[PDB]
């Protein structure tokens, strides 16, 4: 329960150097700065009742929820996001401390990317009426499950242990699923190190954006998230793979949020 005030403590001031930087608006800082507020005292009370981990997870989850807000300028949100990117790249230039905390700023950041495209589409399709609402509480499964990736790097067996199963668990819901030829293209993916973690990535993130509109790819997307944040703990043990990771997590972000832009504006309309 300690170590989790050190992890937001540091992520924050990461974020709060990123936003100095960068030349941000006093009121938008300071506005970010409270809403961070908000995730430290909720890392503290989620424990001891919910495992670190979910804690950590609906930690970023309510995060990035918050980091949309409610009235907010597009520039203003795409300098956030702009923000947490910056934060990560840097945080992509160091300890156990580093790691795990430039995944809870991606985690966030893919959240927070998608929850603002979700909620925009609506306002421009005259469809605000509610998915992105799900959407927090996928990626607080998802956030965990990226921190409990980067929980098992001190191993060398739990890694390979988690790697085979992942894999085995992403070809096994693509096959149960019909989508014979993603199943091999995910196989392919996991045999080529990490050389193809970018066409990975936007794969997982397609699927995260059809998982959370249909549940039928619901563990088709978890699992490929499985898979992903293991291939994601392996990058960020060196220098220039943390970097890696932070520009993959990057093209999931985005093309999650592209299928998901495309997929409010299709036929998205149930019967009475």
């Amino acid at each position: 329960v300690e170590e989790v005030k050190r992890i937001m403590d540091l992520a924050r001031q990461k974020i709060s150097d990123a936003m100095d930087e960068l030349n941000m608006d006093a009121t938008l800082k300071q506005s970010v700065d409270e809403s961070m507020k908000r995730a430290e005292q909720r890392a503290y009370e989620l424990s001891k009742t919910h495992e670190k981990t979910d804690a950590l997870g609906q930690a970023s989850a309510d995060l990035a929820r918050e980091l949309v807000a409610r009235n907010t300028s597009e520039d203003h949100q795409k300098q956030i996001f702009e923000a947490l990117k910056k934060a990560a790249e840097e945080m992509a230039h160091r300890s156990h401390e580093d790691r795990l905390v430039m995944a809870l700023i991606l985690q966030t950041y893919a959240n927070a990317k998608v929850t603002f495209r979700i909620l925009n589409s609506g306002k421009a399709l005259g469809k605000e009426d509610k998915m992105a609402d799900r959407w927090t509480r996928l990626s607080a499964e998802a956030a965990s499950l990226s921190v409990q990736a980067i929980n098992d790097s001190t191993s060398a067996e739990k890694m390979a242990e988690n790697f085979r199963q992942a894999k085995e668990d992403a070809v096994a819901s693509l096959h149960r699923a019909g989508q014979d030829d993603l199943a091999r293209k995910v196989s392919e993916f996991a045999d080529a190190g990490l050389s193809k973690i970018d066409e990975l990535m936007t794969l997982t993130g397609q699927m995260w954006a059809h998982g959370l509109f249909s549940k039928e790819w619901e563990d088709a997307a978890r699992s490929l998230s499985r898979l992903a944040a293991v291939m994601l703990a392996q990058a960020s043990q060196t220098k220039e793979g943390s970097l890696r990771a932070v520009k993959a997590m990057e093209k999931m972000a985005d093309n999650a949020a592209d299928e998901a832009e495309k997929l409010m504006k299709a036929g998205s309309e149930n019967l009475y």
